[PDB]
Order: C-alpha cells, then sequence, then structure tokens
C-alpha cells in the first residue's frame, strides 16, 4: 500500500494548474501532431520535432509519419516548413522523431542530431543541416545496448552526445511495468565514436537533457521525480553529481538561453492526463525559468501555464529575442510575446 501512495505524489494525480497568462500567444499554423522537441540555433533558425508515435500515448493521426519542421524566428510572423530528408542511409517511412540537440562545427557546419523510434527500438539519427536548400543530409543511424530506450541527448560534438534513457526495457509491457512499479531504473549514457559507457543511473524516467553554455555543467530532467539533477562535467566526460532541484511538476525537455545560462523547462503538472489521454479531460501546459542555478536559492519562475483549453501536454519551451516557442507531445506548439 506504500505503492499506491507512491504512484500518486510521482504522477501528482490531483493537482490543477494554476494558469500564467501572456500577452499575445499564437497557435503554430501547421502543427497539429505533436512538436515533443526543438532548438533554437543562435541566428534564430528554431528546428523542431514532429510527429512522436510513442508506446500508450495519445496520438491524432496513428499513421501518418513525423518529421522534422523548420522555423525562422527573426520574421515576423514566421511560418513553419518541413525539412527534406536526403540520403540513402536512412529510411523515411518509419521515422518516428523525439529528442532533438544540435552540434555547430568549427567550420559552422550545423549537425543535427534526432533521437529515432522505429518501431520499439531507439536510435540517434546525425544530420547535417542544408541551410540554403532547407534540407537535412543524413549521415549516421546510432545504435547501442546503453542506448535502449532514448528520449532526449544533448551534442558535444558531430556524433558526440550525453543521452537520456526514460526506461531501463525495450519491450513494451515490461517499461510499463518497469514505470508503474517505481523501479527506477533509467541511465544517462556518453556516446562517442571512440568510448560509451553510463556516466549516471538510478532514475525515475530520465527525460530532457542539456548543457551550460561553457560546457561546464550538464542538467538532466528526471520526470516522475520532479527532479532536476545538475553535474560537473569534466574534460574526460565524466559526470559528479553536484545539486538537485525539486518541483511539484513533472519536468520534460530542457533548453538553455546561451545568453543567461538560464533552463527553460516544459512541464506536466498532472501526470495522469499526459500518460492516459481523454479527449474530455486533456492535459494542460506549464513552463519554468530557472535562474542561477548554481545559486544557493535558484530563482524558479511558472512563465506559462494554463489547463489544457489552448495547448495540451508541454514539453519544451525556448525564448529568442523576446518570444517564446512551446511545443507538445502530440498537440499543438504556441509562440508568445514574453
Ligand atoms: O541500481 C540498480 C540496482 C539493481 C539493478 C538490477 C538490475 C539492473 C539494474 C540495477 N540497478
Ligand atoms: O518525452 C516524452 C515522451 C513521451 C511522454 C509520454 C508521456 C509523458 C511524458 C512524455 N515525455
Ligand atoms: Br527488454
Ligand atoms: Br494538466
Ligand atoms: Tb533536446
Ligand atoms: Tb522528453
Amino acid at each position: 500500500d506504500r505503492q499506491k501512495s507512491s504512484f500518486q505524489t510521482r504522477f501528482n494525480v490531483h493537482r490543477e494548474v494554476t494558469p500564467v497568462e501572456l500577452p499575445n500567444c499564437n497557435l503554430v499554423k501547421g502543427i497539429d501532431n505533436g512538436s515533443e522537441d526543438l532548438e533554437i540555433l543562435p541566428n534564430g533558425l528554431a528546428f523542431i520535432s514532429s510527429g512522436l508515435k510513442y508506446p500508450g500515448i495519445m496520438s491524432f493521426d496513428p499513421d501518418k509519419s513525423g518529421k522534422i519542421l523548420l522555423m525562422d524566428l527573426n520574421e515576423k510572423e514566421p511560418a513553419v516548413s518541413e525539412l527534406e530528408i536526403i540520403g540513402n542511409t536512412l529510411d523515411i517511412s518509419s521515422f518516428n522523431p523525439h529528442g532533438i540537440s544540435t552540434f555547430i562545427d568549427d567550420d559552422n557546419t550545423v549537425y543535427l542530431l534526432v533521437v529515432n523510434h522505429p518501431g520499439s527500438s531507439s536510435t540517434v539519427e546525425v544530420f547535417k543541416f542544408q541551410e540554403e536548400e532547407k534540407s537535412l543530409l543524413h549521415l549516421k543511424t546510432i545504435r547501442h545496448k546503453l542506448l535502449p530506450s532514448v528520449n532526449d541527448i544533448v551534442a558535444v560534438g558531430p556524433e558526440h552526445f550525453y543521452a537520456t534513457n526514460d526506461h531501463y526495457f525495450i519491450d513494451p509491457y515490461l517499461k510499463s511495468w518497469e514505470m508503474h512499479l517505481g523501479l527506477a531504473w533509467s541511465f544517462v549514457t556518453y556516446y562517442s565514436p571512440n568510448d560509451v559507457r553510463v556516466v549516471a543511473e538510478g532514475f525515475d524516467f530520465a527525460n530532457g537533457i542539456n548543457i551550460s553554455p561553457d560546457g561546464k555543467y550538464v542538467y538532466i530532467a528526471e520526470l516522475l521525480a520532479h527532479k532536476i539533477h545538475v553535474y560537473e562535467k569534466h574534460a574526460n566526460w565524466t559526470l559528479t553529481p553536484l545539486r538537485v532541484l525539486s518541483f511539484d511538476t513533472l519536468v520534460d525537455n530542457i533548453s538553455v538561453d546561451p545568453v543567461t545560462g538560464d533552463l527553460w523547462v516544459g512541464c506536466h503538472p498532472n501526470g495522469m492526463r499526459i500518460f492516459f489521454y481523454d479527449a474530455e479531460n486533456p492535459p494542460g501546459s506549464e513552463v519554468l525559468r530557472i535562474q542561477d542555478i548554481l545559486s544557493e536559492e535558484p530563482k524558479v519562475t511558472v512563465v506559462y501555464a494554463e489547463n489544457g483549453t489552448v495547448l495540451q501536454g508541454s514539453t519544451v519551451a525556448a525564448v529568442y529575442k523576446g518570444k517564446l516557442l512551446i511545443g507538445t507531445v502530440f498537440h499543438k506548439a504556441l509562440y508568445c510575446d514574453l
């Protein structure tokens, strides 16, 4: 009976959101089947993954494929366009994109890394962004025993990244049990061409992951524990615990403002509404800002929140020059003035 009290805190079973309004929010035209992750380059180009199919999660078009979208946030009325995937090393028909990350090389080549779930497996797909042609050149499919159930990655090189696994098991049945039981066996993996190893473990659904603009610190979101973990990142790529922030919302993906180092976090206020869909009780949205995360008292602000009648199931938010872009597991996306 301790397993029913725990399941109910973990999943925030009776929480309701306190709305926090922003002026001039607009749904992004063309985004109606998810925008689980996104990343804004310094130049204001934004990549969005959409169409995620996740075992046991709502989907309005179970049979249409995922895609990567592009938005130019320097435009005042930004429109989304579908990036074309070129290459013969990847089967696009099964494409099911999840978390993403980018890395800009010394030569200014932009690499896009994309978590992909063809079937119940996980890969990380490496693309080279071709800006002029609005297209993604496929370079490499990455798979490993230590990338069983990848949720997000943060790129530290063109085929180098830290990855969260949100489950230990691959079989959808077992990981459903693993989640309900609260085993907390999910873990974080460092991947490079030369070395692949676990760098942190024992997580209740590890989810978002990102890095400070100076590379010194790594941030890991633990969804069902409502925690964000901070780590010291050494030059040999090991991680050592430093802090743990707690929240009373389910934290999903982390974005990092390059100018300040602030974390911007997409959150699920109520775990039941996001995990067990019900078109009559849709899940809401919530966006946190965390400032001076190393200080003794970090500043945590709710910047946007709503019960779901506009935007359902916020997973990610990032800011660009006064605007805020918010994405969701399977619903729409919102572009707001701050
Ligand atoms: O922290 C732990 C503890 C036990 C255990 C058993 C099987 C697999 C992973 C495990 N992790
Ligand atoms: O990144 C993710 C992916 C799927 C998902 C499903 C339910 C709740 C949160 C989730 N987060
Ligand atoms: Br398995
Ligand atoms: Br909610
Ligand atoms: Tb990401
Ligand atoms: Tb996520």
